[PDB]
DNA sequence: AAGGCATGCC
DNA sequence: AGGCATGCCTT
DNA sequence: AAGGCATGCCTT
DNA sequence: AAGGCATGCCT
């Protein structure tokens, strides 16, 4: 099968907000509004802004999980490519071979599903700062859309649930995602063929 | 190590807790603990008085450990150790290894300890009622690198985790606190609390 | 693992050489060797022929064994291998170890040794003397990842050494050429010579 | 005791040329003239030129040598800090201990000296590419100047002594050196404090 | 690149 | 100690 | 197949 | 930082 990639905000009014960055060649991540599509860096940190109209009640968690956007691959399970899976880069806490890390919360969770064999990254929902308007994760992700035996330069989404602490859904977005060396100038790349 | 311990702060039955003194806030006072921030600032080896306080005297033989974790999970599961500079430097107390970040000072009862599971540090002496007319028992710390040492910390913040602990080990007590050691702990004290509030 | 296996050019009691076609410099020319760098430039899986010349014939039983080995000193304890995309790949030519970056097409004698002591790869071929006024032995190789692979040559130089031995694996005569694994051989070629004058 | 500092072109009109690399903030390398004293990057390279009026015979050497400038620590070897000794920057020829190295050429040798224990770096004496007038060795130089447990802020001095093959002095030059994180801003900063207001 | 600021030291 | 010495971040 | 482009990386 | 270049892929 293939996961829902359906806009869903639900009761807490759930969106997802992003850092506007620019275009610099080599800036670290930014994201494209004409292309709802985040280039960023392997490795690097990549901002994701949760955004509700009421806040969820406890205990619930927010999943990341990356499909191939393209039809004729969405069954395929998105994985690190061979050499990345195997590079020393652990953070101690997520699996090798998952292309999604959370960054910076020790409550992260990393899954291997058992029936559908796909990875996922899962945080418990945390409402904002005081004076802060949305919560932000920090993901990174492992490979480059490039890496050849992984990715192979084949776009993927990521779609972002919030969901109750049995799994039930509770809101679901997506955004479509390329790993670069170079977001800034890939960004306008993309842009610019759209044309 | 392959694993991260808690900082549940945990009373436990003796009502355990820590105390810090007031101190001042001009540029380079050598120890200042920020309430705000529950966090402590101070210079490499000066004195860090932390006051232990508990509701009832625990027995003979419960023991304060003090060991140092990197605050930040990405970094949690490494050890929290000296930079190869200060490891090498001629600053033993008589005591105290190389290697070790954090000293107690003016104990003779002190002992230092490697896990052989975890190859954590931490530094233990024997839990001692407060002095007559006394309200709690102070501990005089050191920490031996800043958190900028190059190849140690590396600007990386850390906890020191203090544990009240019975003769074999098991836990009595919980408390944590963030530490900056740095050159200007009043300056970089200020900083910090300015941050919050922006 | 290990140490680095001799490179030192030993023509021997045979009078050993080697021998390459003088080939185009088209951008993208499946294998083309340059005389000034000593160098041959290729595509992956493509042929590659190397010709074995010698003054004297070697006897009944002697064998031909490639291996390769990193160029740079920093790198040279390091096993040549294939980056793990490729060793996964399924382009095996039903003979070759899947590890393994050279191989011989059309040679049903064709070995190919996990050395155990040093971990090197090679593959060895019967030596055949040349045939009916040919002058040369000619062995068709094929370089199995590009230089640029990343987790295995990962754009670090490596020479390929021809090594001519007896049929108790006794050295003979030696010689050796580097390199390039590439997408656009003819284009590579041409920059790097371009960059050596 | 402290190696010799002093300048001399000796018969062969020995003398160093540096690039001029002009002072934006995070220039690799540059040098100042009215200061003598070249400021550079962690690790990158540092071009000087060897100028001769006439050409030293073949086994000659060209060696550099760090030492501190101020006379309370001159007698103290100029070493790489603790942390950077350690770190994984090798370039498979140089000491890890060795603040001074050159890139980019095979037939560099290193020296610990038997009696001093000061290091140096060496390379064979080569005349000017044909068409150019000078030779260029690229140095590297691996801890900045301000590293705790090495040079711990402390400014050095580097002396390249043109030598033959006995390591008899022919002809010496030298120049200060700060390594630092901003050199076209330091030696912004350094030149204006030459200046009375 | 080159603004911005962290952080040691005076 | 405000002012500087000097490193490292990201773009 | 030369020409153009995709895309990682180094330089300053 | 954008420029430049290495180096795979395509039409
Ligand atoms: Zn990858
Ligand atoms: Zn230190
Ligand atoms: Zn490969
Ligand atoms: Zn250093």
């Amino acid at each position: 099968s293939v996961p829902s990639q359906k806009t869903y905000q639900g009761s807490y009014g759930f969106r997802l907000g992003f850092l506007h960055s620019g275009t610099a060649k080599s800036v670290t991540c930014t994201y494209s509004p004409a292309l709802n599509k985040m280039f960023c860096q392997l490795a690097k940190t990549c901002p994701v802004q949760l955004w509700v109209d009421s806040t969820p009640p406890p205990g619930t968690r927010v999943r990341a999980m990356a499909i191939y956007k393209q039809s004729q691959h969405m069954t395929e399970v998105v994985r690190r490519c061979p050499h990345h899976e195997r590079c020393s880069d652990s953070d101690g806490l997520a699996p090798p071979q998952h292309l999604i890390r959370v960054e910076g919360n020790l409550r992260v969770e990393y899954l291997d599903d058992r029936n559908t064999f796909r990875h996922s990254v899962v945080v418990p929902y945390e409402p904002p700062e005081v004076g802060s308007d949305c919560t932000t994760i920090h993901y990174n992700y492992m490979c480059n859309s490039s890496c050849m035996g992984g990715m192979n330069r084949r776009p993927i989404l990521t779609i972002i649930t919030l969901e109750d602490s049995s799994g039930n859904l509770l809101g679901r977005n997506s955004f479509e995602v390329r790993v670069c060396a170079c977001p800034g100038r890939d960004r306008r790349t993309e842009e610019e063929n759209l044309r």
